[PDB]
């Protein structure tokens, strides 16, 4: 139900910046990147209290519609109600995610896409702006 | 160019779009509406295209059919430059604010509850989009 954008043509090394406001009663939110809705090089899913987890970032891939292996992070710099900006870039080996407090983590590049063409937002986060390199 | 959907832009809300006009630009397009066949605003600055030079052409599209064109008398765009446009609407008009602060109105002929669809085309690369 959040924004869906296509034809992004984000190349390796280029930065996608997304700013939004976390809902005051947020359970979780999602940013999806990839080729299309069924082929995601990154599903980024901060969980405040959702899907079994509390204050945990869960990332995954999706390939031909099938979820890959989950990856959980050790940090959670989100707060209900607060503005948050996330920055994402990739190379052939990994995506690098930069979180609102400057913390960076890597997620393996599983799909080998030439470019990221698709983004989508969902859950308890209102997008305020998106910047493309 | 970029296509966005599920924008849920409500009356009174501002959409800001910043992009790069190509150095050899002929024209560019920003479309807003419900879907590609139902546009409350087709915003088409023509440098040299479609018969016009340095002219903004606007139109609507309804069930795939173009409406009556409107042309502006000012052209604050330059090839090979960054350009920003800001758009809002109410039931009567869309209001477009151009890079030099010039504003004009375009009648709202579809009376959509919300703008859900945006697309860019031609010689413009979107760099940033904001919703406030
Ligand atoms: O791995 C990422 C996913 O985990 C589970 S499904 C699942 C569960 C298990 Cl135990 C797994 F082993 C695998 Cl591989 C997947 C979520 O339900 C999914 N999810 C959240 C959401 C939204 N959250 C807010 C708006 S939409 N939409 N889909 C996704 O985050
Ligand atoms: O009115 C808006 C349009 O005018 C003509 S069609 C037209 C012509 C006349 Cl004489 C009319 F009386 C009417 Cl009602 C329509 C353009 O060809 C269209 N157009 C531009 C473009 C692109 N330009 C860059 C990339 S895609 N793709 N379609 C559209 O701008």
């Amino acid at each position: 139900c959040g924004l869906v954008a296509s034809n992004l043509n984000l190349k390796p090394g280029e930065c996608l910046r997304v700013r939004g406001e976390v809902a005051p009663d947020a359970k979780s939110f999602v940013l999806n990147l990839g080729k299309d809705s069924n082929n995601l090089c990154l599903h980024f899913n901060p969980r405040f209290n959702a899907h079994g987890d509390a204050n945990t970032i869960v990332c995954n891939s999706k390939d031909g519609g099938a979820w890959g292996t989950e990856q959980r992070e050790a940090v959670f710099p989100f707060q209900p109600g607060s503005v948050a900006e996330v920055c994402i870039t990739f190379d052939q080996a990994n995506l690098t995610v930069k979180l609102p407090d400057g913390y960076e983590f890597k997620f393996p590049n599983r799909l080998n896409l030439e470019a990221i063409n698709y983004m989508a937002a969902d859950g308890d986060f209102k997008i305020k702006c998106v910047a493309f390199d």
